[PDB]
């Protein structure tokens, strides 16, 4: 009688760094007569073709990342993930060898985008720069999430607006932004003041954080 394949769950999501395992049912036993159960282990990662992650049910394919384990005997089984990370997202099919069929239903592993607060650094202008009589200075926010964020500048601690542009990076695929936001003033203005700051707001930091440095350069 042919065998039919049947996974759980139908889908799961979870964080970098977390663990996972799902679930693949026989409807007859692949345990053979040397006890090896022919079960096979594939992922099919978007747009590519589906890759061979797991034979007789656990032993682990040559060259695939050693966070895959396999287990189980007779009519379940199952793919373990010790850790879980973002290049793992696809959809995993489990599949019998006692006959030629189809994939099971497969259980698509997604990656969940959680909040990342950003690193914040505040960069001087360059002596180039002020030969042209120009003074750019320059906090980067790298690789946060979500999107909302919010630099307030301080020259001399005074809270400055209106003399800065801010630049943000097309969504990653980890859907992490990084921006820049550049305080332009003149280099006669440039060198009146001392203290330069900026304040970034994200709701991935439990307070406001603040790179400074002092012209003259100390960086606080």
């Amino acid at each position: 009688m042919d065998i039919v394949m049947t996974q759980t769950p139908v889908s799961l999501a979870v964080t970098p760094g977390q663990s996972a395992s799902i679930s693949c049912r026989s409807s007859q036993s692949l345990l053979h007569g040397d006890g090896r159960s022919y079960l096979y282990w594939y992922v099919q990662r978007p747009g590519q073709s589906p890759q061979l992650l797991m034979y007789e049910a656990s032993t682990r394919v040559s060259g695939v990342p050693d966070r895959f384990t396999g287990s189980g005997s007779g009519t379940d089984f199952t793919l373990k993930i010790s850790r879980v990370e973002a290049e793992d997202v696809g959809v995993y099919y489990c599949m019998q060898g006692t006959h030629w069929g189809t994939f099971g239903p497969g259980t698509k592993v997604d990656i969940k985008r959680t909040v990342a607060a950003p690193s914040v650094f505040i960069f001087p202008p360059s002596d180039e720069q002020l030969k042209s009589g120009t003074a750019s200075v320059v906090c980067l926010l790298n690789n946060f999430y979500p999107r909302e964020a919010k630099v307030q500048w301080k020259v001399d601690n005074a809270l400055q607006s209106g003399n800065s542009q801010e630049s943000v990076t097309e969504q990653d695929k980890d859907s992490t932004y990084s921006l820049s936001s550049t305080l332009t003033l003149s280099k006669a203005d440039y060198e009146k003041h001392k203290v330069y700051a900026c304040e970034v707001t994200h709701q991935g930091l439990s307070s406001p954080v603040t790179k400074s440095f002092n012209r003259g350069a100390l960086e606080v």
